[PDB]
């Protein structure tokens, strides 16, 4: 049975705007603990996290706020570990996707040998020397890769990352608007995308065959899906920050989800970037957390066919 | 050629909201008896059935109105059964979609090899014993499978019933709001079904594809399709009683559609579902009609790629 | 590398509504010619054409604005053909679609091997006898096309076409509104297309493939891709005078023109049909410029995977 922990991650700093701090609260005022309890499931709620102010954190050349970014996700490391080692699925609401860095370095200490699938816009791969906006949501994936160390300057903040995944561990779901730094460095270490011209060109049918077999055809193993809300097109989630045009549907985003519950492999779950503050409208905001809360519920077994529990209805 | 036999069917006591009366009414101010005419077809209008009132209809067990739903299907069945024995075309606009049970029955009385495509966001296979709603339009499918004989309970307004297809004659498309006793009826009976996550994985052309090839692999035989308006996307049909998001799209209604009209078996057809009252807007309904008038006109021929009569144009 | 001539051609008496002579100027201000420099390109601008004033210009039959129609083609395949003698590609920015007689034309003068893709909602294929509106931007592909000479009668202002390309060297994408006149031609002459049915049937990727190999298979050779915004569904370019819904999405806009761009043999460039005077809202007009931005930057290089420069990034 599919079995959770909760781990609330309100924080902002790596990115600008400061609404995105409230994901946690939305999601959980959507009702998401109550709905997941009405399907399988076993919930424990671990909280939000306490991130304490760091007032003194001025930029690391032009990446900005690195003090705060980095004690939030070393914080959120151990939070992470702590839930994988009481053997829950850890399902952390965030937040900015900075926090990506904590939810899988502390996922991978538990579990080393995961493979990372990302859904998302971007590939949030640019390194403090490649961003050219210093914003540490842009660059998790550069802290996470073992090949890139070396590439990593000494950031404030960030002396306890260790990289825990190589490039083949992987794959990456929804790319649009992928930075010219970053392309290179996806070109180069070989990581397998499917921007939207591959799915486009594929189906999603196709892409998650593919992306499930590249992941797992030698060896089972956990899998942490980090999820940023703005993968899928801003028609679906447009209260967010950095959204771009042309993304997944809600139909593939819960197409993605239900596939990797099937597999009895999901052990992280990052739900991101969800920022209320950004909604035009109040349907705006609910039309966000309704479809944030939907995709997390495919990916605890609400399979779209339908569910039954185990006896005869009639 | 393709000759219809144009029934109206001003029905809502199979569920809560009153507007779906005005179905037909609106469908054929939208022009659909003249827009079929300037296409290839023979339209004889049978008008619009009265129901009469029964004022004296207390629920069955939870079940509501039942005498009055059952009623309408019953009369329903014998204007279906007529124009079906004047070698047209049955066109049901309803309604609400309990009246699917008197659709169907009246068609298979003429025809009683009879395959139904059910295009749907439901299943609408709750029997009166396993609905928590007790709306009828909740129910139809289960009072037409012989399996289920024995299952269902004398619900007065319904003693004349008896079902007419099997499992295997049934395919459903469009499938993301399954109740749970449901989908344990879907899975124990083996129905043939494409929810929203198979036309995902498949793309419609290979559902299409696959549903005709199963119906009609062994044996032409004639083609009921019972569409429910709510199977289409809210952003093309939002004046309906029951929208679920992530459905069909307006391209993946049409192609079902065409590619069911090209098989030349097209038998019988409903129309379901539409009600103008539900419209947030006037835009809204006239969207929602609009949607319905062409999903209808593709059943009769138009088609996408252009349409000429058998002459030389140059 | 890759390398453009733009030709303004602000054109509106291809149709009865005004706006679309502003096409140019709205595309332009879009800062259009910038970001083509932002990627990899080499742009000259020609200007916009000084299409004179021909006051004098009664009906040929019905069709309208003969003259007209006929001098500013004239004078857009001079600049057409001075574009392509410079070894550039030539960008024409419409104005309405009856300007393609030109565009092909002059093309065609430099490049006679040229193979077409038009991607529509229509054929654009009425010749001055099958026409019910009159309107010439319904009407070019048949001034353009061999196997119907003595079938297009002498109209005023056209003495000077020749037609030059044959049925085989056209391929069709979009249709989904095709006059019977049209497909009586479409389907006599055996021209290759892909309407909304064949997309929905097949997907895009596969109607990519296919229409490359069509066209390029025994032989590479030099591509015109015709533009029509009214192409894509309304949603995304709802500022344009003939707009039809179930259009091909913003994302299967892009992957055309990416995979396009990726043969390296994009030779001729037509974007054609925003009026910007027909968006209900200021909001529609920005999204129709800026979908028909997008996709002029990807003919031109822009893919959503990322791209960089050949350099070490890091
Ligand atoms: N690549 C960006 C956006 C990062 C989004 C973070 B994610 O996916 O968590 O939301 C944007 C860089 N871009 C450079 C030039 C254009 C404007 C900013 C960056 O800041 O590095
Ligand atoms: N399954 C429902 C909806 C039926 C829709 C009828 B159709 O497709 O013609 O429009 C809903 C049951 N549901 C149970 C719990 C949630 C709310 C109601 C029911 O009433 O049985
Ligand atoms: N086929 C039409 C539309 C042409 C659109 C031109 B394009 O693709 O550049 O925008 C429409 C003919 N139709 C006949 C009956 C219905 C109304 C007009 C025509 O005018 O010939
Ligand atoms: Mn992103
Ligand atoms: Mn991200
Ligand atoms: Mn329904
Ligand atoms: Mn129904
Ligand atoms: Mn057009
Ligand atoms: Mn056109």
């Amino acid at each position: 049975s599919r079995t959770i922990g909760i781990i609330g991650a309100p924080f902002s700093k790596g990115q600008p705007r400061g609404g995105v701090e409230e994901g946690p609260t939305v999601l959980r005022k959507a009702g998401l603990l109550e709905k997941l309890k009405e399907q399988e499931c076993d919930v424990k709620d671990y909280g939000d996290l306490p991130f304490a102010d760091i007032p003194n954190d001025s930029p690391f050349q032009i990446v900005k706020n690195p003090r705060s970014v980095g004690k939030a996700s070393e914080q959120l490391a151990g939070k992470v570990a702590e839930v994988k080692k009481n053997g829950r699925i850890s399902l952390v609401l965030g937040g900015d996707h900075s926090l990506a860095i904590g939810s899988i370095s502390g996922h991978a200490r538990v579990h080393p040998d995961l493979g990372v699938i990302w859904v998302d816009a971007h590939t949030d791969i640019n390194t403090p020397l490649t961003t050219t906006s210093g914003n540490l949501h842009g660059q998790p994936v550069s802290f996470l890769l073992k090949e890139l160390k070396g590439k990593i300057p000494d950031v404030p903040g960030f002396s306890w990352v260790t990289p825990c995944i190589s490039a083949k561990d992987i794959v990456y779901i929804g790319l649009r608007d992928v930075d010219p730094g970053e392309h290179y460095i996806l070109k180069t270490l070989g990581i397998k995308y499917f921007s939207m011209t591959e799915v486009d060109r594929l189906g999603i049918g196709k892409v998650m065959e593919e992306t499930l077999s590249y992941l797992l055809g030698r060896k089972k193993r956990p899998i942490h899906l980090s999820f940023d809300v703005d993968g899928l097109d801003p028609s679906f989630t447009p209260a967010t920050g950095t959204p771009v045009v042309g993304g997944l549907t809600y139909r593939e985003g819960l197409y993605i989800t239900e596939e990797i519950y099937k597999t009895g492999l999901l052990s992280g779950l990052d739900i991101m970037e969800v920022n209320p503050s950004l909604g035009k409208t109040p349907e705006e905001v609910t039309r966000t957390v309704n479809t944030a809360v939907a995709i997390t519920l495919a990916c605890f077994g609400l399979a779209r066919e339908g569910n039954h529990k185990p006896i005869d209805y009639l």
